[PDB]
């Protein structure tokens, strides 16, 4: 939920969870030619408009252990 953190404040979100826990930036995606297939929605569209955090990141932060986004 709501916790607002745009552009470099985004990234520096990312770091503080998945800069030990592995990195995968899923928007609403997997990697490469891939469309559509999160309703967790994009990377952006949650860090920047509501959700980031240290557990409001996993699934966009990298889901790698826990699939954690709320």
């Amino acid at each position: 939920g709501p916790e607002t953190l745009c552009g470099a404040e985004l990234v520096d979100a990312l770091q503080f969870v998945c800069g030990d826990r592995g990195f995968y930036f899923n928007k609403p995606t997997g990697y490469g030619s891939s469309s559509r297939r999160a309703p967790q929605t994009g990377i952006v569209d949650e860090c920047c408009f509501r959700s980031c955090d240290l557990r409001r990141l996993e699934m966009y932060c990298a889901p790698l252990k826990p699939a954690k986004s709320a």
